[PDB]
């Protein structure tokens, strides 16, 4: 016989204050790029990036993250 | 026989307090990019950029994230 | 004989406060992009950008995500 | 008595051959530019530029200058 | 009694041969310039560029100078 | 009694030959300038520049120059 009892129990907090949030100043000079290839063979799952000059200014209020996975196998 | 039980209690909290969120500045000063390819070969769940000069300001009063995967197997 | 009971409980919150949220400024300086091929095969589940100067205002008052994936198989 | 006798002569060439003049590219990636002032004041013969962004291509076939003062003064 | 005789001779040759004048790339990744100022002053004969993301490209097919001066003066 | 002769004779060259000139890459990786000031006085005869980000690409088929003064002063 089996019994198998999965129960996992959460009371997790994940939390910010802030009083405020500001004054933030992103001014980049400009750039250069050059990439050469011939061949590109990408296959399962692939994330990439070629030959960018990318500017990002991320200001979340918050910004929290909770990642959380339950896997049960059985066989 | 088998008996499984799957009974997860979350009772998670993913939160954030801002008072004010601003004065924020993205200026940036251009620049240039070249790629050269000749071929190009994507197959299954391919994420690509080529060749970008992309500019984000991305400012969420919360940005906040959960992400909860639950996976049961039986063979 | 097989039993399987599948259940999860969730009393997730996901949530922010802003007390206000402004005074965003983006000027991008314009920019040069140039991009060569000569062949691309794109198959299944592809997410592809080539040749881009994108500027991008994204401030959402929340902007708070939950992803949540319940999966079970039987064989 | 007196005697100014000016008699300059020039038999000067300034000249120049070109078989082929051509395949230039000027291709500026932008940029950004800012000037603050509060009170400008120019009198006579001033040449000023302020807050500029300017791109110039000055192909001439030829291009050659020649200056040439004369003066006489008397008192 | 005075006699002043002023006769320069001039067969001057200022010249060039090309046999061919091309191929050339400008070709700048952008940039950013500030200028802070409260006052200006600007009197007689002034040249002056203030604040400035200039690009030339002159490609002249001589660009050969000759300047000539001849002053006489008398008290 | 005053007598002043003033005959220089000039038979000079000043001269090139080129085959070709060419295949020429001006490719600059942006950047960046700040310049801060209160009170600017600027009074005869002044050439200035102030917070600049240039660039010049100068390709003369030829480039050659003469510069001549004569000056005679009496009294
Ligand atoms: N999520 C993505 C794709 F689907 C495809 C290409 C990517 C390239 N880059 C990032 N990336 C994230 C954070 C970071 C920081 C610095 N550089 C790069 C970064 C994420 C990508
Ligand atoms: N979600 C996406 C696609 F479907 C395809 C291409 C991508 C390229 N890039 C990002 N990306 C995310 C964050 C970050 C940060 C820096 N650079 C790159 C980034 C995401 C992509
Ligand atoms: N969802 C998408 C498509 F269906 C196809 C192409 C894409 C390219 N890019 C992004 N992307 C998202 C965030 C980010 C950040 C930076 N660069 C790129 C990004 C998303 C894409
Ligand atoms: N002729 C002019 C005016 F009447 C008033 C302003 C000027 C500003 N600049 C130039 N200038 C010439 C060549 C060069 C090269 C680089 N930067 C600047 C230049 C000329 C001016
Ligand atoms: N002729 C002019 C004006 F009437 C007023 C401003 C000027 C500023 N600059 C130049 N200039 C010439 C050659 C060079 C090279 C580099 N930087 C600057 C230059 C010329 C000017
Ligand atoms: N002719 C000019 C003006 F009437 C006013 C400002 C100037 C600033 N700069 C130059 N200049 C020439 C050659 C060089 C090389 C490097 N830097 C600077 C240069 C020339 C000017």
């Amino acid at each position: 016989s089996v019994q198998i009892v999965y129960k996992p129990v959460d009371l997790s907090k994940v939390t910010s204050k802030c009083g405020s949030l500001g004054n933030i100043h992103h001014k980049p000079g400009g750039g250069q790029v050059e990439v050469k290839s011939e061949k590109l063979d990408f296959k399962d799952r692939v994330q990439s990036k070629i030959g960018s000059l990318d500017n990002i200014t991320h200001v979340p209020g918050g910004g929290n993250k909770k990642i959380e996975t339950h896997k049960l196998t059985f066989r």
